């Protein structure tokens, strides 16, 4: 009736401060602006996949979600999962419309969060390997909650 | 697959140089940017329903519309004109959004080249109510072909 329609924004933005797995798949709902953020070692289809899986269980289930044309986001693969789940695949729109800009303000947040954090920790380079999946937990939860 | 979905942004406008049919129905289709505009003597259910009749005889059925919360828009009539179409109806995006944009750029565009075409034919004030309805027709038009 009134109220926002249930639809995502996903991409993948490079962070080397949490290498190994520094490929950060970034979703922004538009309805509620909440983020969710998971890393990965590369950036292909199923790297996409298991995003969205995590993101649909902390979420709920979207109408639709808008991606660039990224292989890992129109391969066969990508395509026939979101089908499995029955969720719309979009994307920009045209008119020299430039770019998913919330999806693309969130990389940039989230990017600095996780710096003031680690340089907060004492780690001016990489964020030791066993410290990064708290520190992006962190940075999420404070990207999100106040 | 990968294409934007059919989202149409509506708004009425009040435009003095169309009285006594002075309120501007404007739809704009986000996926394409066209621009559909009907004109209206009072802002009620009734005129946003035979505005988007109109929209979907040039544009095809929508798969969801957002407007404000005008109450042309939230009443139990348009309320039930939208689902007898099967059409989603949503609203702006919470996080301090401010303003479904796209068809408020319209409006303004569409103000601007009604004015100049009418200026151009030597009305400087309100356009003579049997010159009225090209008038509208030949600024939708140029605002969308070209
Ligand atoms: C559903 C809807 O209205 N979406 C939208 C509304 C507006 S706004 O300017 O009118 O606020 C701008 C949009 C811009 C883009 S993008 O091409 O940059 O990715 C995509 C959208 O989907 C947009
Ligand atoms: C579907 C979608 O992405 N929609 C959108 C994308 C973007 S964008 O900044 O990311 O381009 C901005 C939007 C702004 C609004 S509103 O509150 O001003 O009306 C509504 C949307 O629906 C938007």
């Amino acid at each position: 009736g009134l109220g926002p329609l249930q639809i995502w924004q996903t991409d993948f933005t490079l962070e080397p401060r949490m290498a190994p797995r520094s490929w950060l798949a970034v979703t922004v709902d538009t309805a509620s602006s909440a983020i969710v953020v998971t890393q990965h070692g590369r950036v292909t289809s199923v790297a996409a996949q298991h995003h969205w899986a995590t993101a649909i269980a902390v979420l709920g289930r979207p109408k639709a979600i808008k991606t660039d044309n990224g292989s890992c986001f129109t391969s066969k693969s990508t395509r026939e999962w979101l089908a499995r789940w029955g969720i719309a695949h979009t994307t920009g729109i045209p008119g020299n419309s430039q770019g998913q800009a919330m999806v693309e303000r969130a990389n940039r947040l989230l990017k600095d969060k996780i710096r003031v954090l680690a340089e907060g920790d004492g780690f001016m380079k990489r964020i030791p390997t066993s410290k990064q999946g708290e520190l992006l937990a962190k940075a999420m939860y404070a990207l999100n909650h106040f």
